[PDB]
């Protein structure tokens, strides 16, 4: 993996425990030049400093709120503007609120539910199409997912049937975008201490039950998330479309 | 299997006599269960009026239910419970998608077009059972309809699949969280049925053939295979089954 | 729920009161069907004489097969043929493995006990279903108990866990095979029931007790609860599944 | 960069093998490369291809993996002859024609028991033996193919035997794990080889492949062997018990 002349866009980097950053952090070790979006004021200041550890000798950022479509559209125009043509998106963004992520599953709001659908599934398919345009000999798009879209995993509740959509989301983008050699894959972490696992109810609970029960007896890390992004992103993977990598020390193949 | 006598259904989605659900209301009706319908459209209605005159049921118990109103789910099931008491299971047979997107290409996929298809296609069945649960004080069984799109994609069901995955994890997250309660929560994968809204899926014929040369059974299923597997599922023979996927198929799942 | 009298099964791999088979054979005893039992050890036909007591079967049909041999499934098969008549299914509850292999390391496993765990537990049903198609010449039903530990891996499960997955493609390869002569092959995925066999596994008590507290419906299953599913898998509820894998387990495989 | 790794390739016949891709992008990363035969013209063909790669030893043993002696008795060798491996890429099936084609139903007791031997216990055996040249940890692969998941026509007792193998992979990462040693599949698409000749039906699969996967085409070895590249490293560290379809997509549609 050699990524020198390959250029990737990077969406939802909040801090230094984002998953993403893990990405980045691989990415830019193999020479890709990197294209960061974000949707807080914050997260860009996080960004700004945290270019500081990478090699990228230029900061490309935009901001992109995944809920508006001008924002996607006008985002992806720009970068194509800014930098040209693209090989590949990682996608690490999810929302759902608090107040659905623990207690009552069958409790959800139907604003809760469609929330956490437009946020963390709807934007896959809109970040595809628009970047798309952008690499028109083909690439890759990386989806973050987590075993909870597969099998129902106590206080995830919501997130869990919005991830369940990612899943099924890459499956018809790769079947869709198959012919122009576009590529669509989700890796599955494991659980990572990052500012979105406090939402979780019960997440410690379940990093240490990884930790006696997974076949590693150990816990992933960011890192381990970005190296195996950088195959599903490089031509590595070619070949590999539709497909859900768990990065997760094993823990999806036990019961 | 003996008997749903002393049972009471509430089936949702019946449009005309092809509606899959019609096939779960002949099937549960034939081993005495009492139903309990429910219809978006004015025209549900008349054509359940009409078909209730083949069913053995000596009343006719119609609500109507857009799944898009909380109001109208809450307060149609608490209208349920007031007519007919504490019901045994709901039998949830609604979807939809704009024909927009059933043919397009995945990727041109509207914010709202997929949204709708969730809120329709998924987000109902947990309000459904939410309200339902009231109505069932010492357990029962809700069954949705999904069909294989949901777990692989197949070619022109685009928006509707990823509303049926949603769906699929819905009924384990619902599963698990009405378990406690001795509410059983499963669903069934039917094959593809010549109903109204299969007319609105691009390629629908061309799937029907293929089920007849390549499933196991090297034909296709109807709706009342599909309602003989939701009496399984309704009924006590089920018991110990739940957060489950039948596939009611001729076994073009268990294929490639 | 209505009827399997007229109807003809054949269930192998009843031992004792506790066999999950005798649970299968006291559901469809009950719905009247006619009951053909195989065996392999003396002791199980003397536990077969007392238990047919309690049944209504008002002749004793018992047959010595050892699934090892081919000649003993083919004759028994044959024999079964000339004394009662074609047959509606067969329920297939036999397993096998050596004590020394169901416990510490799987990489130790010996070629020898691996191959035992695969003939007795998976390849007997190819060779049941072949000797059985001969008494379905209008179609029928065979149904094959797994667990869980065929589709993941379970601590201490081991060579039989990779037993079940080979019994679990096996289902679906003799679906495919046997789906055009109307003839439907699917599993049972029970849960950990107390049986006999169950000592021979290290660690079932503290499967049985996670069940209870993890599983959606917060208890274990029984015997019975299998019989039941059976019972629809054996019968026309079930037209149009096939190659199928129904979880009989409190919900504990639709959770993580 | 895999310099400084050793790697131990099973089941190379000819320069079309699976294996010969893997070792091709092995060889290629600079890994250090040890190969196991079955058959003296196995041997043959792999002195003849080794002049293609950049190895400057030929490291070769013959395993029959239905042979425990030969299993035990071969990486007792190599751990003697190269040291320390760093993982073992498993290439190797068996059926007989007989039984792939035509009825499952009909298949006989001794040739379902020898595609078990073959193309599943042979990984659980090879891990076993592989472990005491991995004391630090490593990474096993094993190829399986799309009919251990779904029943294929034609496929019939190879589908079994693979679903034996991908239970196998499974139950040997949660036992191995502990020891830091990952264990995954590789899911091939159809692939002309030498093998491939045994299966009925081959061809209408390849064509299908092209005409509805994803991809809108058919992979190829060196393919199986980048993603191999990809589970034999560090870059997969966190993955283990894993099914990974290099096959254009095709296993994510119905
Ligand atoms: N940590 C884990 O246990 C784990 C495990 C499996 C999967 N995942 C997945 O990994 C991904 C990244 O999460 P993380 O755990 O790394 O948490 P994180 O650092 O909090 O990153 C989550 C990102 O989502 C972004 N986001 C939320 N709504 C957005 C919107 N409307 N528009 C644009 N960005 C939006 C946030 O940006 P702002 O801060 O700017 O709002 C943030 O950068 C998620 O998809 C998550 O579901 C995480
Ligand atoms: N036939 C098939 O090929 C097939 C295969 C697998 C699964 N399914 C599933 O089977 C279920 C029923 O479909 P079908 O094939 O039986 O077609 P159908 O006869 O057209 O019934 C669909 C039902 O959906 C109802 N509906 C849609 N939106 C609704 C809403 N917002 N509120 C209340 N009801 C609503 C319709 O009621 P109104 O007419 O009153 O609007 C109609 O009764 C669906 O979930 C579908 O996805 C169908
Ligand atoms: N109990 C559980 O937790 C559990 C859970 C999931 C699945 N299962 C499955 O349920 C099935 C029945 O097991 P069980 O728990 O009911 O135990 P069981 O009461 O011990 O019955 C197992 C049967 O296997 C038979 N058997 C073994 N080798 C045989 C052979 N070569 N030929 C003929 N019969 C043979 C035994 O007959 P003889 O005694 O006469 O030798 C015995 O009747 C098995 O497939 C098992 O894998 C059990
Ligand atoms: N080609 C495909 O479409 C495809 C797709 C999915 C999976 N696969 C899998 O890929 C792997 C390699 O197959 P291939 O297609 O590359 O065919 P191949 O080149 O013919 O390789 C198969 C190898 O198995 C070896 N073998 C068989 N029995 C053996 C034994 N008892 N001991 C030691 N070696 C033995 C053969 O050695 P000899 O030459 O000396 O007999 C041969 O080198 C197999 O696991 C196969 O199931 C292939
Ligand atoms: C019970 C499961 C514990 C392991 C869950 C692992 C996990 C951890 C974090 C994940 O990412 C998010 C992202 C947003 C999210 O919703 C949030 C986060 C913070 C505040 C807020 O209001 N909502 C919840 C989880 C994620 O998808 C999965
Ligand atoms: C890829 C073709 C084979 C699969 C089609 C089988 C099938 C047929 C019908 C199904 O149910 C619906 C229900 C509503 C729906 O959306 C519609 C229907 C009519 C008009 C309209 O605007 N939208 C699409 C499918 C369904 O979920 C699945
Ligand atoms: C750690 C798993 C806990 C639940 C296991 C439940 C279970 C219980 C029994 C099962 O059936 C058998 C049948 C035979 C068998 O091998 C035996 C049994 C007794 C003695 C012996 O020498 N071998 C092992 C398990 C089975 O497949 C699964
Ligand atoms: C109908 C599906 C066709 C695509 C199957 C892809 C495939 C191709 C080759 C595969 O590898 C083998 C290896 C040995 C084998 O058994 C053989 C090979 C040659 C001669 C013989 O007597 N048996 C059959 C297939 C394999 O596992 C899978």
């Amino acid at each position: 993996v050699n990524l020198e002349n390959k250029t990737y866009v990077i969406m939802g980097i909040a801090n230094k425990r984002s998953i993403a950053f893990g990405v980045a952090k691989v990415l830019d070790q193999l020479g890709a030049k990197l294209v960061f979006t974000y949707r807080k004021e914050r997260s860009r200041k996080e960004l700004e400093k945290l270019l500081e550890q990478l090699n990228q000798p230029e900061a490309h950022l935009y901001q992109i709120d995944v809920q508006s479509d001008e924002e996607v559209i006008n985002g992806f125009e720009q970068i194509g503007k800014d930098v040209g043509n693209i090989d590949g998106v990682y996608h690490s963004i999810a929302f759902a609120n608090m107040e659905d992520l623990r207690g009552r599953f069958s409790e959800t709001s139907r604003e809760g539910f469609l929330l956490a659908q437009d946020i963390s599934s709807y934007s896959l398919t809109i970040v595809a199409h628009e970047a798309k345009k952008l690499m028109p000999e083909g690439g890759s798009i990386v989806a973050t997912t987590y075993l909870g879209g597969e099998f129902a995993v106590q206080n995830y509740n919501v997130m869990g049937v919005a991830k369940a959509s990612l899943e099924a989301n890459v499956k018809y983008l790769a079947l869709d975008l198959g012919p122009d050699n576009i590529r669509v894959n989700a890796i599955s972490a494991g659980p990572i201490r990052t500012l979105s696992a406090k939402g979780v109810g019960g997440f410690n609970t379940i990093l240490k039950e990884i930790e006696e029960r997974a076949p590693l007896k150990r816990n992933v890390d960011q890192v381990e998330v970005g190296k195996t992004a950088a195959y599903l992103l490089s031509d590595l993977s070619s070949g590999v479309t539709g497909e859900n990598i768990h990065v997760d020390s094993g823990f999806h193949a036990i019961k």
